[PDB]
């Protein structure tokens, strides 16, 4: 029932979620190497969340009578020059995902595909919220300047993510 | 007491092979879901998650021994097979090779006098053999069905119940 161009768009986004999951796990490998157990735990939770979103795209594609094709996953970066540098990359990554989602929303609307528009709305909202969470983290980091006190507070807080 | 670099390399290689395995199994789910076998598809998704849990077990052991993990590119998996049996044959061939891989690391760790790593791999060795034999039992059932839709579907319901 879903148009091939819209199915292709959802399949591209599914693969982007997978890569996104992988980047975060790679961010985990960096924080774990640097001894920040709380940051690494948060990244691992984020990787798990992105995987659940990919699976949401997976099952929606099959619900609309399409088919999922899994593409190569490129090697993610594994090193950053500081906690701030890592979260800068996450924000840059996340802004791009949001843009991609917006563009699929436009493609579905031109196709007059109501279901797909509705489906993507929840992800639009989740992406906006994630972007802001990363921004608030970077604001805290920039305002702390170097003070390790704030960096350990944030390791503790994020290490509690359920 | 931190792990040697070669034992580190091999565990990290195995970590990445558990990641590909998890992705391969998910790709098999895309095939069964497209062919209309919800039960087979469900089993492959469970297996893909389990392989991720194995990858993360390697992940945390490497850091416990003061090593680090490097994630490599994940190759595109096959997305199509010529039949239910063709898919499960590739699954068995994959798991067979993983079994030899685990035993290879086990000998390398012993050679390196790394009793901690040898003891860690024991659980995986033991579980790798069990699940290689579970995949062969499935594949054997489908060959003894030959054509029979009736038995293929009963397999689909069976694997569809995996918790
Ligand atoms: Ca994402
Ligand atoms: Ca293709
Ligand atoms: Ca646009
Ligand atoms: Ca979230
Ligand atoms: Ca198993
Ligand atoms: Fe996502
Ligand atoms: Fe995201
Ligand atoms: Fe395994
Ligand atoms: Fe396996």
């Amino acid at each position: 029932v879903i148009s091939e161009k819209v199915r292709k768009a959802l399949n591209d986004q599914l693969n982007r979620e997978i890569y996104s999951s992988y980047l975060y796990l790679s961010m985990a490998t960096y924080f774990d190497a640097e001894g920040f157990k709380g940051f690494a735990h948060w990244m691992k939770k984020q990787a798990q969340e992105e995987l659940t979103h990919a699976m949401k795209f997976y099952e929606y594609i099959y619900e609309r009578g399409g088919r999922v094709e899994l593409e190569a996953i490129e090697k993610p970066p594994s090193n950053w020059n500081g906690i701030k540098d890592a979260f800068e990359a996450a924000l840059k990554h996340e802004e791009f995902v949001t843009q991609s989602i917006y563009n699929i929303l436009e493609l579905a609307s031109l196709a007059l595909d109501h279901a797909t528009v509705s489906f993507l709305k929840w992800f639009v909202d989740e992406q906006v919220e994630e972007e802001d969470q990363v921004r608030e983290i970077l604001d805290l980091l920039e305002k702390a300047f170097g003070q390790m006190s704030v960096i350990f507070q944030l390791d503790r807080y994020l290490g509690q993510r359920e």
